[PDB]
């Protein structure tokens, strides 16, 4: 049970940065909730951690970059086998980071990433639209966080204090918008 | 010109009821701006009108239903030829209105409708989704109002007032959302 493997983030912090209002400003931070497993989806969570970084460049200090460096040294300490990573990230990847995660997934065919985004990041600038396409073109499975993944993220990475998940009104309103957007953007 | 054929609506009313923030309810009414034309769209508009209806049932007082009765009476006064109707309605259609318009478009292969919605109405509830999916059958061309269609509507149906149309913030961002949602819902 990964609640001990990580240093769970604050409830007032989660409700703020994982709010899925598609157009939102005032959140300068992107929170990545990481989780490593084997080619199995049914066994134990093998390792887990929470990265965070601020959005202004350099992109070398972004929570998807902190992951890529961490997972490089971590892959060394464990045996060569197929891994299944999955992210619960607050904002979608930026443009430079999407290129890094693509070069990574390309070199290393044993890992297969799955990113759940709470919000799509600059879904209107066409640079960021091809960033999402770059990822799904490298093998990364891109999805929108729905009620289950918001809940499953609360249980696993928060000071839940046994408290159960409290969903805001307009969650599936925003979900239907964001899924359909990600659906159109990835379409080719 | 058609600013003369109708009873132009108020400027403060148009920005109010045609604002395209995908999520809205503080809005009790639905506004339908109609326009009938010939086979050739490069000709002038034959007639035009503004309907109104409150959003609560029965659907008999919905602005797309007042049209269906009005257009039946108007059809008689002219010779039979092919009409190209186009709506600029603020909310998308409800479920029962969509049945009317589908069966209506079915009786008369000479009419071809084009509906421009400013917002999708209850785009998350699953029946209101096959609601748009009906009109898509029986031929209705479904589209989202982008800036051009908002502008063209101000010109034709709004008491211009000698002040220019000022488009509201995030209009083409909201367009991306609603355009993506509608697109996915119609293939679904
Ligand atoms: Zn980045
Ligand atoms: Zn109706």
């Amino acid at each position: 049970q990964i609640r001990n493997m990580v240093e769970p983030m604050d409830p007032r912090t989660f409700v703020s940065n994982f709010n899925n209002r598609p157009i939102l400003s005032g959140l300068d931070t992107v929170w990545l909730c990481c989780e490593v497993k084997t080619k199995d989806p049914s066994g134990p969570p093998l390792d887990a951690k929470i990265f965070q970084g601020k959005v202004y460049p350099k992109a070398k200090y972004h929570p998807e970059m902190r992951f890529l460096r961490w997972f490089h040294k971590w892959r060394q300490l464990h045996h060569d086998q197929e891994y299944k990573v999955t992210w619960y990230v607050s904002w979608s990847p930026c443009t430079r980071c999407a290129n890094s995660v693509a070069t990574f997934l390309a070199k290393d065919p044993k890992v297969t990433l799955t990113i759940f985004v709470a919000r799509l990041y600059y879904f209107w600038k066409p640079d960021y639209q091809q960033a999402l396409r770059i990822l799904a073109e490298a093998g990364a499975t891109m999805k929108i966080m729905n009620y289950n993944e918001f809940q499953d993220c609360w249980n696993k990475f928060v000071d839940g204090r046994g408290k159960p998940f409290k969903p805001w009104n307009n969650l599936p309103k925003h979900y239907t918008l964001l899924q359909a957007t990600l659906g159109e953007l990835l379409r080719h």
